[PDB]
Order: C-alpha cells, then sequence, then structure tokens
C-alpha cells in the first residue's frame, strides 16, 4: 500500500526534570524514527506534517477544566510543575508537555485525515507523550490527552458521526481512558489486550476485566482480553487475534482501525514482562490490514526498551507498506491462564457476537 508517516522532533521536549532515567524518554520517538531511516522505510512512506491540535479538538473528548489545567503548566516554576504532577497518578510535567501532547494529537488528526480523504491507505504516528490512560477529566500514566480517542472523534467529525472505528489497544496496559470515553458508544469498538493479574498490573482497576462489555447502547462494544499468570508472547497474542479480535472486528465491519500501539508487551520491556517479538507485531499488523479495506493508523502509546520499540514499530510500518510477514514458525502451545482468559472473553461476548458462537 501507500503508507503515511508522521514524526516531529519537537515531541522530544517533554521531559522529567527531576528524574531523567524515567522510562518515558524523549529518545523513544527519535530512536523509532532513526531505525525507520536505518531500514530505509522512511523513503517508502509519505511524510505527513505534524501540527498542534486546537483546544476545540481536545474538547472532542476532554473537559474545559482538564484542558485549562494542563494548558496552565506551560508557565509554571518547577516546584509548581512538581506539585501539579503529584495531583495525578504517574504524571511528570515540564513547560513543553502541553505543546507535545498537542503535537501528538494533531499529528494523529493529520494522519486520520490523509487516510480518510484517500491521500494514503494507512499510516504510522511516532508520537509522545502517550494517550490511552488519559481520561475526559484527568491525566494518568504518562498521558495528558487521549490521542487515540481524540483521533476516533476527529475522524467521525471530518466524515460522519456514524463512522465505525475499531481501536485495537495492544499496549501491555489497559487503556482505562479509551474504554471510559467510548463505554456507552456503539460507533467505536474498543478491543484491549493487557496484562491484568487480577488488578495487580497498572492501572490496577477491575474496569480492565473481561466482564466489562460496555454500557447501554455500547453493551458489547468494549472487549477487554486480560492476561493473568505472568509472561505472555506471540502464541497468546496470535490465539487472541484468531478466536476474538479478528472474528469481532469482521462482524463490526469498521471503516477505520486505530491501533493504540504500545510496544511494552515486547521482549525486553522493563515494565511489561512479556515476550511479543517484532515478527509477532508484524503478524498482528498484517491481520488488521485485512479490515476497513486496509485503513489502519498505528499510534505509538508506551514501550520503554529503545531497541524493542524501534525494531517492533519498524516491523509494523514494513507490513503497512505491503511487505511479506516473517514466518512465525513453530509457535509453542498457549499458557493455560491465557486459554482461560480467551474463554472468559468468549463467555462474556458470545451474547453479543454470533461469530464467537
Ligand atoms: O504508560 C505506561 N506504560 O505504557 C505506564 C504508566 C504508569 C506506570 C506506573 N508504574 N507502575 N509501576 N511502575 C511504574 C512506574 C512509574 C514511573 C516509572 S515506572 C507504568 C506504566
Ligand atoms: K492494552
Ligand atoms: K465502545
Ligand atoms: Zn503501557
Amino acid at each position: 500500500p501507500i503508507t503515511g508517516l508522521v514524526y516531529d522532533q519537537r515531541m522530544m521536549l517533554h521531559h522529567n526534570m527531576w528524574d531523567s532515567h524515567h522510562p518515558e524518554l524523549p529518545q523513544r520517538i527519535s530512536r523509532i524514527f532513526s531505525r525507520h531511516e536505518e531500514l530505509r522505510l522512511l523513503s517508502r512512506c509519505h511524510r505527513i506534517p505534524a501540527r498542534l491540535a486546537t483546544e476545540e479538538e481536545l474538547a472532542l473528548c476532554h473537559s474545559s477544566k482538564h484542558i485549562s489545567i494542563i494548558k496552565s503548566s506551560e508557565h509554571m516554576k518547577p516546584r509548581d510543575l512538581n506539585r501539579l504532577g503529584d495531583e495525578y497518578n504517574s504524571i511528570f510535567i515540564s513547560n513543553e508537555s502541553y505543546t507535545c501532547a498537542l503535537l501528538a494529537a494533531g499529528s494523529c488528526f493529520n494522519s486520520a485525515q490523509a487516510i480518510l480523504t484517500g491521500q494514503v491507505r494507512n499510516a504510522v504516528a511516532i508520537v509522545r507523550p502517550p494517550g490511552h490512560h488519559a481520561e475526559k477529566d484527568t491525566a494518568c500514566g504518562f498521558c495528558f490527552f487521549n490521542t487515540a480517542a481524540l483521533t476516533a472523534r476527529y475522524a467521525q467529525s471530518i466524515t460522519r458521526e456514524s463512522l465505525r472505528v475499531l481501536i485495537v489497544d495492544w499496549d501491555v496496559h489497559h487503556g482505562n481512558g479509551t474504554q471510559h470515553i467510548f463505554e456507552e458508544d456503539d460507533s467505536v469498538l474498543y478491543i484491549s489486550l493487557h496484562r491484568y493479574e487480577d488488578g495487580a498490573f497498572f492501572p490496577n482497576s477491575e474496569d480492565a476485566n473481561y466482564d466489562k462489555v460496555g454500557l447501554g447502547k455500547g453493551r458489547g462494544y468494549n472487549v477487554n482480553i486480560p492476561w493473568n499468570g505472568g509472561k505472555m508472547g506471540d502464541p497468546e497474542y496470535m490465539a487472541a487475534f484468531h478466536h476474538l479480535v479478528m472474528p469481532i472486528a469482521r462482524e463490526f465491519a469498521p471503516e477505520l482501525v486505530l491501533v493504540s500501539a504500545g510496544f511494552d508487551a515486547a521482549r525486553g520491556d522493563p515494565l511489561g514482562g512479556f515476550q511479543v517479538t517484532p515478527e509477532g507485531y508484524a503478524h498482528l499488523t498484517h491481520q488488521l490490514m485485512s479490515l476497513a479495506a486496509g485503513r489502519v493508523l498505528i499510534i505509538l502509546e508506551g514501550g520503554y526498551n529503545l531497541t524493542s520499540i524501534s525494531e517492533s514499530m519498524s516491523m509494523c510500518t514494513s507490513m503497512l507498506l505491503g511487505d511479506s510477514p516473517p514466518s512465525l514458525d513453530h509457535l509453542t502451545p498457549l499458557k493455560t491462564s491465557a486459554t482461560v482468559s480467551i474463554n472468559n472473553v468468549l463467555r462474556a461476548h458470545a451474547p453479543f457476537w454470533s461469530s464467537l458462537r
């Protein structure tokens, strides 16, 4: 296919001024981008310009209060930045954080626009800070604004409010914010795979369990695939895609696919403890390309091992460009708790999705 790419070095300015070893490093996006040059993927992509989201566009999903408080950080002394971030769960703030969050969202809006107007079929967004933990009313988990959810609402806003958007969240953490923003919405299908461990894994809410299926009109349009019992990898993700993600996505018949593409389920990630390989990621991308006549935007969320994320996101771009997926030969048998996880999601969603029955 013809594949868009958006990257802006300005998104590197957002930094932890008290702890420069904090995993959500500026060089996350510079290394992913560099590795795209090194693999010469960049020359095969249509460069989409970055841009600031407007406060009007942020309001697609966030309150005035929340937009206003994060905007006020631009002009704070360090001791005020420190104390503002302590108001949230796992948030650091610098004078540049607002601008960077704006850049992450605008980059994704331009990418959605390039896709939906037919300038490209598919696109990768190399952006930070991440979005999926951000709520309507609060920052959380290194996230200021819900980039993915905003892009889903911005896409509906420049096309039609009916546009069926599938958000696949394969970041190792639950997109608490993405689930809540669309919980009562049957126009946005939210599928998250995430390490859960009975509430022990961040963000530590029962909201990420398989029995949270959506509310009212949204009942069945929220699919949590929670992993328990530690390490997971290619076999579990390939099994989850086959029995759940792809059957539900096919029934839903999305007109656009957003991937909340965290690479913290990657082998080597210090915060995920999982073993998804770049080849694994290449297979999940290729499978998603089978939907929405290939209309797929891949948006960076988390992922904290600089090699793993650079190798993993490059393999995804490579797939969007139409390259042949690496053999995933000799996959081991599934972990048991992963069979149980998949079967718990089937029992929860069979009532809503004939393709699972
Ligand atoms: O966005 C995230 N992943 O993609 C994310 C968000 C928040 C957390 C919180 N946490 N939990 N345990 N250690 C931590 C750390 C806090 C600061 C450095 S480590 C982990 C991960
Ligand atoms: K997830
Ligand atoms: K939903
Ligand atoms: Zn994560």
